[PDB]
């Protein structure tokens, strides 16, 4: 494909160097496609890593949908989001490309617009858990907007700068974390 | 002192242009010093950089010695560490160099083992304030090596992808985290 095949470079790319690391240059070389090209459904450089985000947050979260019914109570299900998100192979391999872009693009006031958008698919699936849990009688969360932000984000934190100790490791520190979290809402 | 005048030339250097920009040359120059002399004591420009990690992390330390203080219990302590990591990355002057950096070097086997051994003394201060709490029956932690090492990352996520939202809502997430966490260890 064409717009299709260079969304893929590109993921490769930003993953494997990070945000600046990789340049148009590079993408259109591999991808092999007049740099014009790019100019045509991808506008700016922010446009394309934007939209490669756009496109991970669902491949992501189509994938714990069809993952999710492996558990029962939504307790569960908080479990497990939480420990698959050190596993998949999608959004969070470049949450390190986001920290560069956003520091490196953070004066824009275009800056909270796609970057709010992310903000609420990203927090989306703690939503329902929470959400769906307050009405399953799971625990009763008077502020689920505040509780799904904390834990997307302190989540994210604990997926993202343990990225040394062994894979098991991290698997139970993540099962102990959800196990605090979830017990000091109750 | 001639070490010293270096660490102190290239952390301002590394501040105002940034890791990849600053050059040992310019470096070399502006502390009046060497390629040699800057070779014998650092060997290289990365771990120069490294050096002056360290060095920021014991006046962090020697600054949360300080301050400290000023929460009685350990329960004030947590809240009081969480904050103080949040509010001051606002303004953190290297906090860019090492964003920088921190990519740059993050798939190297010899710098990210080194840069783990950074973050151990960061996540010790966690360590401390658990220990020291159950010696007060503020709480019971039969895993405080496990509990700090989550507290650090959760905290570094909500600290990392956080900057979107204003500050006022920022810390007063931290805050609701410190607390949702600290209820889940009664
Ligand atoms: C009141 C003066 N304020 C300070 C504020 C700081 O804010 C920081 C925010 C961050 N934001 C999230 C991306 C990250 C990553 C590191 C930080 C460090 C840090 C940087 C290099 C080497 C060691 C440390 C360090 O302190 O390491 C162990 C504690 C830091 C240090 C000091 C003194």
């Amino acid at each position: 494909n064409l717009k299709d095949k260079i969304l893929g470079v590109a993921k490769e790319l930003f993953i494997k160097n990070g945000y600046n690391a990789t340049t148009t240059g590079e993408i259109v070389k591999l991808s092999e496609s007049s740099k014009g090209n790019l100019y045509y459904h991808f506008k700016t450089k922010e446009n394309l890593f934007l939209e490669i985000l756009n496109i991970e947050e669902s491949k992501w979260q189509e994938q714990w949908k069809k993952e999710q019914i492996k558990a029962k109570t939504n307790r569960e299900k908080f479990y497990l989001y939480n420990e698959l998100s050190l596993t998949t192979e999608y959004y969070y391999p470049l949450q390190n490309a986001i920290i560069e872009f956003y520091t490196e693009y953070y004066k824009t006031n275009s800056i909270n617009e796609k970057m709010n958008k992310l903000e609420n698919k990203y927090i989306d699936a703690y939503h329902v858990i929470f959400k769906e849990g307050n009405l399953n009688g799971e625990w009763s969360i008077n502020d689920v907007n505040a509780v799904s932000k904390i834990a997307a984000n302190a989540v994210n934190g604990i997926v993202t700068f343990t990225h040394e100790q062994n894979i098991n490791e991290r698997i139970k520190l993540m099962n102990k974390f959800s196990q605090i979290f979830l017990n000091g809402l109750s």
